[PDB]
This record gives C-alpha cells, sequence and structure tokens, in this order.
C-alpha cells in the first residue's frame, strides 16, 4: 500500500478508472446498510 502524494493518487485513479467495485458501492454510504454517519 502507499499513502503519499505521488501514490495514493494512483490509488485514486484505480478507484475511479472504472469504479466498478466502488462506484457509490461505498461511497454512498446510503447503499451500505444506510450508514451516512
Amino acid at each position: 500500500k502507499c499513502n503519499t502524494a505521488t501514490c495514493a493518487t494512483q490509488r485514486l485513479a484505480n478507484f475511479l478508472v472504472h469504479s466498478s467495485n466502488n462506484f457509490g458501492a461505498i461511497l454512498s454510504s446510503t447503499n451500505v446498510g444506510s450508514n451516512t454517519y
């Protein structure tokens, strides 16, 4: 794993590259057992 601006950004890029595993799967929060808390 990485957490630097040079790498986490790449991880970010992979989060939004297709997003097929994240795209309001995690971020929407309303869909994770309704937890926007």
